[PDB]
C-alpha cells in the first residue's frame, strides 16, 4: 500500500469503528487520514469501495497466519491452540478493525453478504485443522461447522469483554483461560 | 407497541443513522402526532426498543435463577431457554448485534444493558463454583463465552442462510460447553 491507500486505510478503520458504515463518510476519512478528497476519489468511487478494500486488506494478515498454522506439521490439537493463541493475539492488535468488522455482520445489504463470505473463508481453514483433529481422535466427533463458529465466536464474545469498563483486559490471561474452557470445558472432573 | 415492531425491521434495515422517526411512523402506520405523544425522539425509541427487547431474556433467566435445581442443572436449563429466545427474536437480536461496537452514547447504554444480562449468567455461574460443580475460572469471561454461543450460532445461520434445529443446537452445544471438546 502505497501512502495515499495505507493513510485511507488506518483512518477508514477508526471512522468504520467509532460511527458504523452508515454514520461514516468519505468527507470525514479523507480529513482523517489526511489525503486530498480529489486523490481520495481518484483512488475510490464511495465510501461502500473504501470499506470492501479495507476489509479485503485488512484480513489478508488472518488468512495468512492461519494458513501458517494449517501448514505446520504440529498434530491438529497443537495446531488449535495456536489458533486461539494467534486469534486472541491478531485481535487484540487490530481491536478498531475487528469492530469495524463485527458493526456490518448481521444485515442483509450486498456489502454485508460478501463480508459475512470473506468470514467464512477464515472460518473454512478452522473446520479443515478440525477435521484433521476429529480423523486422529484428538477432538470429538461433532458438527464440524458449528463448532468452528463458536471458536470463531469466542472472538466476538471476548471484544464485547474487552470493552467492560470495570475490569483491565489481559491478552495472556484470556488465552490461557478459554483455551482451556474450549479443549476440557467447564465441568469439574 | 406498533412502533416496537416496526422500528426493530427499521433499525435493522435501515440502521440508527440512517433512519428516521417518519420512517418508523410510516412502517408502523402509526400518525406522526401520535408517535410524539409516546415518544420524543428517534433515541427514545431505540432505547425504549432495547429495554423491552430484553425483559424476556431478564424474566427467563429470573425464572431459571429461581429454580431450586442444581447450578449446573441451571446452565442446562441457561443454554436451552438462549437458544429457543433467539430462536423466537431473531430479528430482534441480530438488529443488537448490529448496534453492539460503535462509540456513540446510545451504544454504551447499549452495552451496558447487554452486561447487566450477561451479570445474571454470572450469578448462576458462581453458585455452580461455590458448589465445586464447574471449575474456578473468571467468572465474567465465562458468562461472556455463554452469551457468545448466541452470537456464534446466529452468525452461522446468517453466514449458511440456514435456521437450524434449536434441540441439535442445544444438545451440541451443551456438551462442547460442560465437557469440552479434546480427547485425551
Amino acid at each position: 500500500m502505497n501512502r495515499t491507500k495505507k493513510a485511507i486505510f488506518e483512518a477508514a478503520i477508526n471512522v468504520f469503528a467509532t460511527s458504523g458504515y452508515n454514520g461514516s463518510t468519505v468527507d470525514e476519512i479523507a480529513s482523517k487520514a489526511n489525503v486530498a478528497k480529489g486523490t481520495l476519489y481518484y483512488n475510490f468511487k464511495s465510501k461502500e469501495e473504501i470499506f470492501n478494500f479495507v476489509i479485503s486488506k485488512g484480513l489478508e494478515i488472518w488468512h495468512e497466519k492461519l494458513t501458517d498454522i494449517e501448514n505446520l506439521e504440529d498434530e491438529p490439537i497443537e495446531k488449535l491452540k495456536k489458533l486461539f493463541k494467534m486469534q486472541f493475539e491478531l485481535l487484540y492488535e487490530n481491536r478498531a478493525f475487528f469492530k469495524m468488522v463485527m458493526s456490518q455482520l448481521w444485515g442483509k445489504e450486498t456489502r454485508q453478504d460478501e463480508l459475512r463470505n470473506k468470514i467464512t473463508e477464515y472460518i473454512e481453514g478452522i473446520e479443515r485443522i478440525l477435521k484433521e483433529a476429529i480423523s486422529k481422535k484428538q477432538i470429538r466427533e461433532c458438527d464440524i461447522s458449528l463448532l468452528a463458529h463458536s471458536l470463531f465466536g469466542s472472538l466476538i464474545s471476548t471484544s464485547l469483554y474487552e470493552l467492560s469498563r470495570d475490569k483491565e483486559f489481559n491478552v495472556n490471561k484470556v488465552i490461557d483461560e478459554i483455551t482451556i474452557n474450549i479443549l476440557d470445558g467447564i465441568v469439574i472432573k
